[PDB]
């Protein structure tokens, strides 16, 4: 089936959608007035995504990987470039701040590293576990970051936590996911493709639980937004060729516009 990534900036929002298709990555974008293809098209079997904005203006880091190789493609207002970065393997991205900071961690033959960015170049990051799939997550309390990674051999997630004071399992409980986050408690969403079926966990800061979310797909991607305190989530679900968009405005599951 297609896999793909998601993310979204901003309260309208925009929203883009990366799959990555019989070893092209093409681009689909929503910014309020129906979707549309985006420019960005590359070569790739596994995609990742991150972005953030600086003022108004948005900066996307796009992960495509090859075999072992993958190659960060730069979205700064201006056309797509290809970065720094340096390490199908399957990556998974976030980034803070406005400098930014930036994670990739790469499953690559069983086991999952980290490579980061500070604004100096990139480096190896201390995070080392066993893994076939991953995702990640991250929020700010002030200028601490809390990263947690969801690490998956077989039909076992496994949750790594990162709270600035070294790498911690978490209380979390390949099969692949996404993860998503918001505000500072935080709440956290966890999306698992599992034999067809995409079910989802959910921690509010008072233990995981089981959600709502429960629809067909093999391959899984998420996003979300605040608009104040009410939080807008959309998950991708791709099976074959076909990804249907599911959205939480805070009153049940709806199929989105997305094509
Ligand atoms: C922090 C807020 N923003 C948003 C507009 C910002 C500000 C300045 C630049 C920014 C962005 O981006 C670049 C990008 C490049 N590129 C094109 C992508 C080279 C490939 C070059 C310069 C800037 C500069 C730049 C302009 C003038 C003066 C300063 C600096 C400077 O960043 O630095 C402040 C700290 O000391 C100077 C370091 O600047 C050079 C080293 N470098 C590369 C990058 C950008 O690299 C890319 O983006 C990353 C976030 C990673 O994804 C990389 O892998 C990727 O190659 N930022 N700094
Ligand atoms: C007896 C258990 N309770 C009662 C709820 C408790 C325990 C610790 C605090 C508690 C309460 O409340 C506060 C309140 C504040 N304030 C008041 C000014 C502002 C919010 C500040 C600090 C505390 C602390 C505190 C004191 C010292 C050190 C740390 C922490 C801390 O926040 O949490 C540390 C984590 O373990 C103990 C916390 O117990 C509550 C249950 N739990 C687990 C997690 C974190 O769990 C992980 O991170 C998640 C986001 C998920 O990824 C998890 O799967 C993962 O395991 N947070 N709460
Ligand atoms: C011409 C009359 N028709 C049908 C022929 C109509 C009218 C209103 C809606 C319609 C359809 O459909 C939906 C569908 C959704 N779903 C599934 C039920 C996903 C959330 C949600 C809303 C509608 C609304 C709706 C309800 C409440 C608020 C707004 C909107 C809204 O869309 O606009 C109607 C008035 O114009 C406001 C400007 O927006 C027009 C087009 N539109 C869609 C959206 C929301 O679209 C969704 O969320 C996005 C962020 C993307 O993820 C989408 O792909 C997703 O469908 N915002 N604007």
């Amino acid at each position: 089936s297609v896999q793909t990534a998601a993310t979204s900036w901003g309260t309208v929002p925009s929203i883009a959608v990366y799959t990555a298709n019989n070893g092209k990555i093409t681009e689909r974008c929503w910014d309020g007035k129906g979707w549309y293809t985006g420019a960005f098209n590359e070569p790739g079997d596994n995609v990742s995504v991150t972005s953030w904005l600086v003022g108004s203006a948005i900066h996307i880091r796009v992960y495509a990987s090859t075999g072992t190789t993958t190659t960060e493609w730069c979205w700064d207002g201006n056309g797509w470039t290809k970065g720094a970065y340096t390490s199908g393997d399957q990556t998974a991205a976030t980034s803070w701040g406005t400098v930014p900071s930036i994670a990739v961690y790469t499953a690559n033959n069983g086991k999952i590293t980290e490579r980061c960015w500070d604004g100096k170049g990139w480096y190896t990051g201390a995070f080392n576990e066993p893994g076939d799939n991953v995702s990640v997550t991250s929020w700010l309390v002030g200028s601490a970051i809390h990263i947690r990674v969801y690490a998956s051999t077989g039909t076992t997630t496994t949750e790594w936590c990162w709270d600035g004071n070294g790498w911690t399992k978490g209380a979390y409980t390949g099969d692949q996911t996404a993860a998503t986050s918001w505000g500072t408690v935080p709440s956290i969403a966890v999306y698992t493709a599992n034999n067809g079926k995409i079910t989802e966990r959910c921690w509010d800061g008072k233990g995981w639980y089981t959600g709502a979310f429960n629809e067909p797909g093999d391959n899984v991607s998420v996003t979300s937004w605040l608009v104040g305190s009410a939080i807008h989530i959309r998950v991708y679900a791709s099976t074959g060729t076909t990804t249907t968009e599911w959205c939480w405005d805070g009153n049940g599951w709806t199929k989105g516009a997305y094509t």
